[PDB]
């Protein structure tokens, strides 16, 4: 209230204008002390400074009829600045301004290392903000993500696959800044997938947004483009000097009537006459020595490959029955009863 008690903070006031700029480093507002007494006179010739929350302030100048301003210029925060004035050093109770700091237009552009990994892979997501239209790169813009879609490899929607992470985390629950670049890269995992193709949404705080798709390979769909999902099944496996090939999806052998569906996959089956017309069928122990290499469902679990059903062997058993092995657990058996090697409809991994 000034030394002599004569500041009034009722009769003077401060003002700002505009009342809203953005957080761009460089919109301006004037900031305006109209100072007067208890008599609403003008008080002429002070020492008057002025503070904000937000951006920063040039000297104060003194015009006629007690009026001191400065211009304000924005920082790159968003939020409320709050304004105070203090003369000789003691602040002056007078009234906040306030000026609203809000978003910054801005362009976003997204960039992956890779767009599509193996689940287990991170990938690497870059937004780059500029303010809109130009090339000057915004730093501390805050950034949110958003999933907006998600499809399998024939288009078709997955509301069924696991959240997608971000940092660790659910994307919903990240937030972040731009660095004095500009820049905010992140890692995207997907470690709960079934092999989809994930739109991610960034969105700025000005509401400006892009999109980027990541995939993440699911390991129980083979890397075909008439998969279902999108996966990264072992093509072939070796086990000392013998090479076994994946089994084929349905869609591969549409000349085959038995079919399996498994893994969100259709696969094709056969009988051993059908088999050993395609391809040479691995001898049984050849199979078992597979599976120990891969043991416990590993065949699945590291490889990808279907194992709920037996896999066909090409050593006999006995007369008109051949042995299969169960990929799952290693055991082999042979089936008189239900005519196996006619009726079965098996899984041949071919011996290459």
């Amino acid at each position: 209230g000034g030394g002599r008690g004569n500041l009034s903070t009722t009769n003077s006031t401060l003002v700002a204008a505009p009342v809203n700029i953005e957080a761009n480093g460089s919109d301006t507002s004037v900031v305006t002390l109209t100072l007067r007494d208890s008599n609403n006179n003008p008080v002429t010739g002070q020492t008057v400074a002025f503070t904000s929350t937000l951006g920063t302030l040039d000297n104060v100048t003194e015009q006629a009829s007690g009026l001191y301003t400065a211009t304000l210029t924005a920082g790159t925060l968003t939020g409320t600045a709050s304004l105070s004035v203090n003369v000789d050093g003691n602040n002056l109770g007078t009234t906040p301004a306030t000026i609203n700091v809000i978003p910054a237009p801005v362009d976003l552009t997204v960039l992956t290392d890779n767009a599509r990994k193996n689940i287990g892979q991170a990938i690497s997501l870059t937004v780059i903000a500029k303010y809109k239209s130009t090339d000057v790169v915004a730093p501390n813009v805050k950034m949110t993500f958003e999933q907006v879609a998600v499809v399998n490899r024939q288009n078709s929607p997955v509301s069924s696959s696991g959240v997608v992470q971000i940092a660790d985390a659910n994307y919903d629950a990240f937030t972040g800044m731009t660095d004095a670049n500009g820049q905010l890269t992140v890692s995207v995992t997907d470690p709960n997938g079934i092999g989809v193709q994930t739109t991610l949404r960034a969105a700025a705080e000005s509401g400006d947004m892009e999109n980027t798709n990541v995939t993440f390979n699911v390991i129980t769909s083979p890397d075909s483009a008439q998969a279902s999902m999108w996966g990264n099944m072992a093509e072939t496996l070796t086990a000392s000097g013998v090479t076994f090939k994946r089994p084929y999806l349905a869609a591969e052998k549409p000349g085959t009537i038995g079919t399996n569906v498994e893994n969100n996959e259709t696969w094709a089956m056969f009988n051993q006459s059908q088999a050993v017309a395609m391809c040479t069928v691995p001898s049984s122990s050849q199979l078992v020595s597979l599976y120990n290499l891969y043991p416990l469902n590993q065949i699945q679990t590291v490889a990808g490959w279907p194992t709920m059903q037996v896999y066909r062997s090409s050593t006999s058993a006995v007369i008109g029955q051949h042995f299969y092995v169960y990929m799952n657990t290693g055991n082999y058996a042979y089936n008189s009863i239900g005519n196996g090697d006619v009726d079965g409809n098996y899984n041949v991994s071919c011996s290459l």
